């Protein structure tokens, strides 16, 4: 028997997919977590027990991006190891295909976080490989369900290129994506080019945005704007069809941006 539900911060959430959690968790008809600390507990009274205990308020590590109430925490995992696999633990319950929950030295962990007067609410994270010889700039990257849908994927997607473009390098998220993922990025990549494109070759594109060629490629080519010629890609859109598109309705949901003023971060 697996955890089929969870119980974290004021959400209950049902499980999309076994997560590895130990054997005498996965027999409890819940698991409750710790929306801070992510310490997952059986009982009801052990979590409310922890509940009036526990002193954190926030993610652990360093508040890299802070705009009103709405914060970014950069979690080594080689520092804070026990956080990081309960975060992994937590994120494989609504991913297929994540593999990894114990290894996290390897990894940075980039925690969103919407704040009120009691605590930073975890929505979400991505995962990042400290060194990706792949040139992935996202490993893992899942919203909590009742988050889905509302902006806040976009955000970090927006940010896993904001520190791209810090490093000077571009980068694509590890295959496979989930579902949501997969139409989260196409539609990110969509408004980003066409929104260039409105204000150009594909490295160009690229460079600015720091969105690979290949991922650029095949937006452009699923809006039908690149033409062939002699082996290689190149862009063939007019400025009027790049409005036919930016003002259809998809792209009108008025986003939760990401400044880069409000960005506090340095390339390793
Ligand atoms: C990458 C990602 C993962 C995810 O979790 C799955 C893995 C369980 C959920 C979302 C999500 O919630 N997308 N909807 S969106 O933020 O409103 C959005 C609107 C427009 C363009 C892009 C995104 C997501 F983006
Ligand atoms: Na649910
Ligand atoms: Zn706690």
């Amino acid at each position: 028997k697996y955890v089929d539900k969870i119980h974290i911060g004021n959400y209950e959430i049902d499980a999309w997919y076994f997560s590895p959690f130990p054997e005498d968790y996965g027999k409890q008809p819940k698991l409750w977590l710790c929306e801070y600390c992510l310490k997952y507990m059986k009982y009801e009274k052990s979590y409310r027990f922890h509940l009036g205990q526990c002193q954190w308020r926030q993610p652990p590590g360093k508040e890299i991006y802070r705009k009103s109430n709405i914060s970014v925490h950069e979690v080594d995992g080689k520092d804070h190891k026990i956080y990081c696999q309960n975060l992994c633990l937590l994120a494989k319950l609504f991913l297929d295909h994540k593999t990894l929950y114990f290894d996290v030295e390897p990894f940075v962990f980039y925690i969103l976080t919407e704040v009120d007067r009691q605590g930073a609410h975890i929505v979400g994270y991505f995962s990042k490989e400290k060194e990706s010889p792949d040139g992935n700039n996202v490993s893992c990257i899942m919203i909590l369900p009742p988050y889905q849908r509302r902006g806040y994927g976009r955000f970090l997607i927006a940010f896993s290129y904001e520190l791209s473009k810090l490093e000077s390098t571009v980068g694509s998220p590890e295959k496979p994506l989930s579902d949501l993922g997969k139409l989260s990025y196409r539609s990110y990549w969509s408004s980003v080019l066409l929104e260039n494109l409105r204000d150009l070759s594909i490295k160009d594109l690229s460079q600015m945005t720091s969105i690979t060629q290949n991922d650029i490629i095949s937006t452009l080519q699923s809006l039908n704007m690149v033409k062939y010629w002699k082996g290689q890609h190149v862009i063939c859109v007019t400025p009027k069809l790049v409005e036919e598109h930016l003002k259809s309705a998809q792209y009108k949901k008025p986003p939760i941006t990401v400044d880069s003023v409000c960005l506090k971060w340095a390339p390793p």
